[PDB]
This record gives structure tokens, C-alpha cells and sequence, in this order.
């Protein structure tokens, strides 16, 4: 039995559907028993890190997990897990541990601080490690389906989104064949995109152009603070301005992991352009 934490999410969706395809007993995690919202086959569970006794349960007979990188509980889980006799453990992690000062920095020592206890543990573990997800562009939906523009502060900020797709497939890959044990593998997109190179990718698919146009950036901050705390915010706003004009690393790890070559977010802008028109 494989446990897939966030079944219903982007990513543990669709892992839990390609192990479903390849004939495996896949248990769901859930919000929700009355939903579940889940794929054909997968046996929906609750599996609240907050609450480590719904773990207990949702481990019984559970070979390997998939874990999402959750903000409370990790010892909780790490015990219930060892107590189980779980054997592997597949980790949503970060590519933000892998650089310079990671504990300097509060996303990478988020992830760190699941990462460690996990190493720490005896369990046989493997970690995915990606950069921008190519799904934080949905961000701009509502903008998009409105207007033949988007605006904001670093249009050109780079990332190099991955497909949502791609790591799953390293997730499974992980799961289900050799090799992958004690490996973390840092994920990125095929190419390092701006801001504003991703939104005209959204309009090619769209078969329109979309503009990307600078906003000031404390008209940025106030749009933002709509969204999110304000010491957030501020983070946010560092982050794209570090950014700005500077090309992200692009890694083969993708390809090396899986044989097929990583999905373009043009390829991503295709797969979701049902999102970005009315």
C-alpha cells in the first residue's frame, strides 16, 4: 500500500492516479470522508499531521507515503510511520535548501526543518526538490480572463516553472522503481522564463497577446496585502527584485530521472488554458 498525502492537490492527485494505472493499492488522504474528490481506486483517508492518531490509522499495512511538506507535525508523523513499519518516504520538498544560506532564509529553513527529521529517522527516504511551480501562474487567471494585460512589479523577475505533471511523474518514478533511495533531486523547468515571457506564453496558448507592464512597486505592495500579511509581502517583493534580470539555474534532472525531456510552460499553458478564458 502506497499513502498519498494532499490526494485531492495538483501533484498528490496526480500520483496517486498513475499508481492507481499501474495496478497498485493507493490510499488518498482527505479533508473530507463524505467527498473524497479522488481518483477511481484510491481509497480516500483521513491523514491530519495535526492530528497524529488519524496517521496511525491511515498507515496500517502503508508501505511507502508521499508527505507534502506540512508547515506542523513532522516528529508526529516520523514516529507513527517508524511504529507502522513504513519503509520509503517520498518528500515535497524545496529547491530553496539547496542554495547558499538556506537557514538564513525562511522558505528554505521550512523545508529544512521537515527534510532533517526525515533524514534523521532510519527511513528510507527520497526527496523532490522544485523550483517555481508552473500552477502559480493560475494566480493570474482572473486577471487574464478579464484584459489583454498583466501588471505587476518585476515583469522581469525570472523563474523556471515546472510542470506539475513532470513531478509527479519523478514521484512515482521514485515509488515504484529503483534507484531513488537517499536521492534528492532538484527539479526545474526546461527553460528560465520573466514574468512577463510566461504571461505571452498564456496568450499563445490563448491564441491572444497578452502584455506584461511594470506597476509601481507600492501599488504592488497594496494589491499584495489584499493577498497576504504584509512581512510576506515584503518577502515577496525581495524575492522578484533579487530576480529581476537575473536568469535562474536550469537543471537536467527531469530528463535524467524519468527519459523524456521536461514539459515547456508553454506546453503547461496549453494543458491549463481552460482556466485563463471565460
Amino acid at each position: 500500500k502506497i499513502l498519498v498525502t494532499g490526494a485531492r492537490g495538483s501533484i498528490g492527485s496526480r500520483v496517486a492516479g498513475k499508481l492507481v494505472e499501474r495496478g497498485l493499492p493507493v490510499r488518498g488522504g482527505v479533508r473530507d470522508l463524505a467527498a473524497p474528490g479522488l481518483p477511481e481506486g484510491v481509497e480516500a483517508v483521513q491523514a491530519d499531521l495535526t492530528r497524529p492518531e488519524t496517521l496511525a490509522r491511515a498507515l496500517e499495512g502503508v508501505d511507502k507515503v508521499f508527505l507534502y511538506t506540512v508547515p506542523e507535525g513532522i516528529a508526529g508523523f516520523v514516529d507513527e510511520a517508524r511504529a507502522a513499519g513504513v519503509r520509503h518516504v517520498v518528500l515535497l520538498s524545496s529547491i530553496a535548501v539547496t542554495w547558499p544560506d538556506a537557514d538564513r532564509d525562511p522558505i528554505g529553513r521550512m523545508h529544512l526543518a521537515v527534510e532533517r527529521p526525515i533524514e534523521e529517522s532510519g527511513l528510507g527516504w527520497t526527496f523532490v526538490r522544485p523550483e517555481a511551480l508552473a500552477t502559480n501562474a493560475l494566480g493570474w487567471a482572473p486577471e487574464i480572463r478579464g484584459g489583454d494585460m498583466v501588471r505587476c512589479a518585476y515583469p522581469g523577475a525570472y523563474t523556471t516553472p515546472v510542470h506539475e505533471e513532470d513531478i509527479a511523474d519523478v514521484v512515482v518514478a521514485a515509488l515504484t522503481t529503483p534507484g531513488h533511495r537517499s536521492a534528492a533531486y532538484a527539479l526545474t523547468g526546461p527553460e528560465t522564463l520573466t514574468q512577463a515571457e510566461q504571461v505571452a506564453l498564456i496568450g499563445e496558448a490563448l491564441g491572444r497577446a497578452v502584455r506584461c507592464e511594470r506597476m509601481p512597486e507600492q501599488e504592488a505592495r497594496a494589491v499584495l496585502e489584499g493577498l497576504y500579511p504584509a512581512e510576506v509581502v515584503d518577502a515577496i517583493l525581495a524575492g522578484q527584485a533579487a530576480r529581476d534580470g537575473r536568469p535562474a539555474e536550469v537543471l537536467d534532472t527531469i530528463r535524467a530521472v524519468t527519459g523524456r525531456p521536461a514539459r515547456t510552460f508553454r506546453e503547461w499553458a496549453g494543458d491549463h488554458v481552460a482556466a485563463f478564458r471565460p
